[PDB]
């Protein structure tokens, strides 16, 4: 448990985000927790994505008005998420 606050349970691997579901990109691997990540998924989603300057122990939801994401990984300096799901407000 570091990052994000992920005590919602909402997300899988602790990665939120922010990002847009109607803006994609190209590139799309995700080789940190996803070092190998080729020979077990090709369909990963590669959203654009966009981190307002965050605060500690703050959460995804509130810090940025975007869409808040559960990032299976993440590429970049978290420009791109992958497999990125929309984390529910509940």
């Amino acid at each position: 448990g570091s990052g994000w606050e992920s005590k919602t349970g909402s997300c899988n691997t602790g990665k939120l985000a922010c990002c847009d579901t109607n803006k994609k990109v190209q590139k799309s691997t995700g080789e940190e927790s996803g070092l190998l990540h080729t020979g077990d998924v090709l369909d990963q989603v590669a959203i654009q994505c966009t981190q307002i300057p965050l605060l500690i122990g703050i959460a995804i939801e509130d810090e940025c008005k975007n869409t808040p994401t559960c990032c299976e990984d993440v590429e970049d300096d978290g420009l791109v998420g992958i497999n990125c799901t929309p984390i529910p407000l509940i």
